[PDB]
Parts: structure tokens; C-alpha cells; sequence
């Protein structure tokens, strides 16, 4: 087991399938990582969690930070001793979670939480040292949407700067740079002349994988497309191509044609929780009346515990009763649901037929 | 598999310890039964509750005929096929949770729904075939507490009336006097001349097992262990004697040691969900401060999954950011906690060493 080793095993078009080789496991891509907010994935044990398929989680460094905090997390042995996932994790540098859920500068960002606290590349890097983070996530500036040239150049700048040294680090800390990998984040929002320049700087820089920023932002899925067209290629392809934020069936199958291998999103957990169940036919609402009565599972084909256990009919009653346990059993069908897309998508794209797989997916699913 | 058979293995004093054989399985008593509200143990998978080792659940037909409604579920396939649970399930009358979660009258019991509805003896017990109920309970009309000897004697002896009807209700129900059995409730607050009377007419009327009800009122455990002291013995010797609504380790070890065989109780549940965790040396609230950095598991004997996978500091933590997986981690221990409880009970009494196990309980939990 090597720290960081990515193969590439099949192609076809800008798509590949392969393996992500780490300390704590392998990671087969693409990949979907199942979102775990507070050092959880919301309603479900780990064991199934990883029953589902998932090789690795992603980990929210922001909640970590504030609650129960870095320095206790490492304090009781680290955030895969901690919530019982002996895999990899890979944690999001904290700054764009500020942004959302202050004061910024050159340094850093300041801001209350909702206490006063301070995040800079460095601090971040710790942060996710101390959790005992595998892939560990540059600090960035993340650019609102929409935003001007001038604005969004600023900030992808300042993300590179940032990016230089998050890279060192992460370098200067012998146990990290040794056993956990560092991805950087390309920005520069819509406009390509700033994408390219980001590309080739986090490329100078030198990183394990590199993700693209700045995508979750409100737009339209034909401008996220549009962007990964000209601004995947721009990045190296002997590593690991990470579309943050980004979840979404038909997202996911269209960014993989554009040559994404990662992916990470909360609609699986959240939606389910909210009643929305993701099937082959299109996602659909379970508290609507038409399932009352309905004793098929949430899915025809999908072969998750709670499809083989369980009806609609059930689940409808569960989630319509606030009870816990339709947000458990809704979050295993999605999250199970997603892993059997990438499932898929592994699959047609080592056997060279992923674009008729894409064809068949959307014809079906809408 | 007969309909029913209650079989004593040992005794020591008043405590027994045996089973009860049913077409849906065995029972192991002294048993304590997990409580399903709305058609699930909240928080738990019916497979996790069978781990733990419960032998039967609870159903609560109060929030079932209301939602998702008797008629619907009958048609749904029963209650066993529509939350996963295919062992024995006893079902209350329904009377009590309305008295509680109105127009009363000798037929029967109108309630709004918190709608209008008419709850009867014969309402009450079709309701329960209706789910498909193992055990169903007669309907009775609780006793409020305190209560006066008059107040009570007029209660108790219209429940007489009540029992007599869903007796007949029941035994002219062919599939159900068939495959179900049915339990009377004894009644006559704290006063020991009534509950002889109720016992009496009970035993007149005659049941597959007898429970002891308006207990679970607001008296203190001495009061309640006074009550059991002069009334479990008036009930049939060679029937199971049920405890209805009360749990909490020392009122159940209490409650074995004067006759008692079934026990339910929404604490184990509940008071998860609320934070409060059961140990042999007594109940902690997992949220204070003091368990932030524990890593030491919720109980240090405990055999069951949560314990054996993650910290007090863990769940601490899930707790207290309102974490789904927290509930489910308490909830899971506790009930398991329970079960294990009754183990030790029924090896205690099998092995003519009840007694001692009892004081060395308490000297401990206490
Ligand atoms: N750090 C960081 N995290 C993200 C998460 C989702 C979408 C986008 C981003 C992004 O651009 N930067
Ligand atoms: N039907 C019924 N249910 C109960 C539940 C808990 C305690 C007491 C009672 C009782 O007396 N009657
Ligand atoms: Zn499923
Ligand atoms: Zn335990």
C-alpha cells in the first residue's frame, strides 16, 4: 500500500475508470463520496455506509473544527478511531463552508460562529492533520457566482497563492506528507483564459489530484458542462480530476464523460431525509399520496438492503411520521442508489460502452 | 408451534422464569418487550432489535388506527409484513393512549384525533386482528390516580364489563381466536379488595395471560411494589402475569421478584433518544460534559455492537449535535441493555440464585 498511487485501467473519450491506491484502502473511480457532515454520513453505521460501496467518505472540516474541535478529535485518536471508518477520508479545507454557513484577507479568514476563530492555509492544513485526514484539500477562496473577471481573477490569484501554501504545509509536516495526499482546487468561475491559468499554476505547484472549484454555485447544469468542456483537459491527466460539491445522477454521468473521477455531494443523505428517493426512472417524492399503498420497494432493480426489506408503502408512513428510521432507510437506498451508479459507470467504461450506458441512463431516468 | 402454551421452567419465591410458545415463536420470560409506537422501534431496524434479543415488540394501535390506519395496513398484508418484523407483536387496546395522548360512555370511547372517532370493546379488538396482532389486549378504561374507592370501583368494574366483551369479541372472530391469543387487564387503582375483584371476574372470563394495569400512573415504586405485593397473587398462577407500561431496571427486577413475566416501557427508547444511557451502575446523561473526552464505551461489560465500536465521547458528540446516529447508537445500547438485563434475570431464576443477583443488582446500579 503506497500513499498516493492513481491508474488509470480503461478509457473512452475523456472518460476513465481506475484505482485511487492509499494506506487505509483503494478507492475505485469514478468515485462518489457519501458526504459525513459532523463526523458522521448522517442516519447511517459506517459498516453501511461501506456496505453500500463506498470506499471513502468526505469529511467536513468546518463543523470538526467548531464542534467537537481538531485538536480533541486528534486528542482521541483521529477521526477514523473517532467515528469507526477505517478508510479513506478526505476533508474539504474548511474555507468554503466559512463563505457560506468574516473578515478577509491576504492571511486568511476570520469569523463568528454561529466565538471568533481565524482560518489561513496553514491553520486549514493543521486542521486536517490533527483529524487525520488522507486526502487533504488546499485551502482556497472559493468565487461567488456570479462574478466579474476582475473579481474572479483576484480570487483565483489569491487561491494560488494560497495554494502554494497549503503546499508547503503540508511539505514542512514530515507525518502528513508521508502518509495523506494534497489536492489543489482550480478557480477562476466561468471564464476559461482564468481556468487555464489556474490549471497551469496548481500544475507548477505540483499536487496528488486537482479539483474543480467554484462549480456549486448556482448555475445551470448546461454552463457547469459547458466549463468542464474546456477546463478538465486543462489539468494533467495522470491524476485524479475532483468536481466538488457536485451530486446529482445525471450530473455525475455527464461530468464523468467530461473526465471527472470524483465526486461528492449531500443530495443522496439530504434529499433522502426530505422524502426524495433517486431511482432508475428519476427521483421521486415518497410522501406523496400515490404511495401510500404502493408495495413495491423505493426501486424495481436496485438491490440495497431497503429494497429488499421494505415497501414504498412503508417508508412512506415512516417519513410522513417524522420517525427516524425513514431517514435511515432512505438515506441507504440513495446512498446505495449512487454507488451502484458509479457501480455502472465503472463497469461501461472498462468495457467500453459507458456512452451508450449515458445514453440509456438519460432516456430512462427522464 | 401451538397458539399459545405458557410454560414454567423454574422458580425461586414469586419470580418464574419459562416461555411462551406462539405460532410466530417463542418467548423467553421474565421478558421485556421494546416498544413500537408507529409501527417501528424508533431509531432501530428490526433486525437490530432482534439482536439485542428481544422475543417480541410492542405495537401501539392508539397512532396505528389513526395512522397509517387498521384498515389500510390489513390490507397492506398485517403489521408483520409492513415493518419487517415477523416474530410475535402484542398490541394494546388503544383505550389508554386516548384516555391521554373525548366522550365516554358504557359502549365505548370518541375521541379527535390530535377528526372524530369511536373507539369500542369490539372497535378495539378488530382493529388489533385488523394489524394482525399476536397478543391482543382487552379494552379496558384506565383509572386515573389518584383515584377514589368509589371513582375505582365504578372503572374497574365497567372494565369487567369491557373484558367480558372483547372476550366474546375475540372468540367470535374465528382466525383470530385461532391464531392469536388474548390477555385481560386487571384494574382497581391501589386498593386491594377491588383488584380481587377485578382478578376474580378476570379469571371468570378467562384469558390466555393477565396483566396488571393502572400502574404506571404517577405512583412512586413503593406504592406500586405495595400494590404487586397483594395483587399478582390473585391472578392465575399458571398464566403470564404482565406489568403494562413499566420499565426501569429497579421496577423491573422489583416486579419479577413479586410475580411479573412481561414487561414494556418507552424509557430504554425515549430516554436514548434524550441522552440518557443505562449501565450496571445506574443511568448517565451521555450529553454532560464530563463524557466529551471518554473513550471508554457506554457500558463497560455491555457485549452489544455500539459498545464494542464507539466511545462515550463519540455518541457525546452525536448527541449533542443533534445527529441522527446518536439516537440510534443510544437507542441500540439501551434496548440491548434491557435485554441483557432480562438474560441475567431468567439465568438467575433458572439457577435458584434470583435472590442474590437482585441485591447485588441494586447494590451496584444504586
Ligand atoms: N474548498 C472548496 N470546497 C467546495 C465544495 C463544493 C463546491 C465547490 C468548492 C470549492 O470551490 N472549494
Ligand atoms: N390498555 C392499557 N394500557 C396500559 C399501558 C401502560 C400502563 C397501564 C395500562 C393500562 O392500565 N391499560
Ligand atoms: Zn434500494
Ligand atoms: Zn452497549
Amino acid at each position: 500500500r503506497p500513499r498516493f498511487s492513481f491508474s488509470i485501467a480503461a478509457r473512452e473519450g475523456k472518460a476513465r475508470t481506475g484505482t485511487i491506491e492509499m494506506k487505509r484502502g483503494v478507492i475505485r473511480t469514478p468515485a462518489f463520496m457519501p458526504v459525513g457532515t459532523a463526523a458522521t454520513v448522517k442516519a447511517l453505521k459506517p459498516e453501511t455506509v461501506r456496505a453500500t460501496g463506498a470506499d471513502i467518505i468526505l469529511g467536513n472540516t468546518y463543523h470538526l473544527m467548531l464542534r467537537p474541535g481538531a485538536e480533541r478529535i486528534a486528542k482521541l485518536g483521529g477521526l477514523h478511531s473517532f467515528m469507526g471508518w477505517d478508510r479513506p477520508i478526505l476533508t474539504d479545507s474548511g474555507g468554503y463552508q466559512v463563505m457560506s454557513l468574516t473578515k478577509q484577507s491576504e492571511e486568511g479568514v476570520t469569523f463568528k460562529s454561529h466565538s471568533r476563530h481565524m482560518l489561513s492555509p496553514e491553520r486549514s492544513i493543521e486542521i486536517q492533520h490533527l483529524l487525520g485526514s488522507d486526502i487533504v484539500m488546499a485551502f482556497d477562496e472559493c468565487t461567488p457566482y456570479p462574478a466579474t473577471p476582475s473579481r474572479a481573477a483576484s480570487s483565483m490569484e489569491r487561491s494560488m497563492r494560497w495554494a502554494k501554501r497549503s503546499r508547503d504545509a503540508f511539505d514542512s509536516r514530515k507525518e502528513q506528507a508521508e502518509n495523506a495526499a494534497l489536492f489543489g482546487i482550480q478557480q477562476g468561475s466561468v471564464f476559461e483564459n482564468l481556468r487555464q491559468q489556474s490549471a497551469d499554476a496548481l500544475a507548477e505547484i505540483g499536487f496528488d489530484g486537482y479539483a474543480v472549484g467554484g462549480l456549486a454555485v448556482g448555475e445551470g447544469q448546461d454552463e457547469m458542462f459547458r466549463v468542464l468542456d474546456f477546463s478538465v483537459p486543462m489539468l494533467p491527466d495522470d491524476k485524479p480530476h475532483y468536481l466538488m460539491g457536485v451530486g446529482k445522477p445525471d450530473d455525475i454521468v455527464g461530468a464523468v464523460e467530461r473526465g471527472i473521477d470524483m465526486f461528492d455531494c449531500v443530495l443522496p443523505t439530504r434529499s433522502g431525509r426530505n422524502g426524495q428517493a433517486f431511482t432508475w426512472d428519476g427521483p421521486i417524492n415518497i410522501r406523496n399520496a400515490r404511495f401510500s399503498e404502493d408495495l413495491k420497494p423505493l426501486d424495481s432493480e436496485c438491490h440495497c438492503a431497503v429494497c429488499q426489506k421494505w415497501s414504498r408503502a412503508y417508508i412512506h408512513h415512516l417519513i410522513r411520521a417524522g420517525e427516524i428510521l425513514g431517514a435511515m432507510l432512505m438515506t441507504e437506498h440513495n446512498i446505495a442508489f449512487y454507488q451502484q451508479l458509479m457501480q455502472k459507470i465503472r463497469d461501461s467504461i472498462s468495457e467500453g460502452r459507458f456512452s451508450q450506458f449515458a445514453q440509456d441512463f438519460r432516456a430512462r431516468y427522464f
